């Protein structure tokens, strides 16, 4: 079952990495959106929590807040949703 | 900017059809995701808000709840986050 997200968004905020039990590290973040959709057009502002493990956390971990990220990835349950990034590209 | 969210869900129920001020026509629902991500695979499952304006608004109108739906979409603030559904297909 496909369940994929592309945004592109501004990092906002990120937390300090932390990891999990098994030591895979994660970093916590918060994206803004700003643009239009297509429903007549509409524009649409949200934040959204986000985070970034293993290769993605280290790679977040280095992100100034203020960069416009191209994202892609899945939303899960935070444990609320989270938007989990898989992919990532500047601009 | 892009905002593009694509899930293959399950319609869980729908609310009764509303309109905004325009006469557009709206339907909220709820969907549940169930299935696996790629983060080592990761099994996934949550539920999220959705609606249907316009000509959406009627498709979800008659689509019995527990059909699995293929959507096509963009997030946007409620007024928490819903996933409006600008595209629909079955299975
Ligand atoms: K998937
Ligand atoms: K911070
Ligand atoms: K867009
Ligand atoms: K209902």
């Amino acid at each position: 079952a496909i369940n994929r997200l592309q945004l592109v968004a501004t990092l906002v905020e990120r937390e300090v990495m932390r990891y999990t039990p098994a030591g895979v590290p994660i970093v916590n973040c918060l994206l803004s959106y700003s643009g239009q959709a297509m429903e007549a057009a509409r524009q649409v502002e949200f934040s959204i929590e986000a985070l970034g493990a293993g290769k993605m956390a280290s790679v977040l971990d280095r992100i100034a807040p203020g960069t416009v990220l191209e994202c892609v990835g899945f939303l899960a349950r935070k444990h609320a949703l989270v938007f989990h990034i898989s992919g990532l590209e500047h601009h």
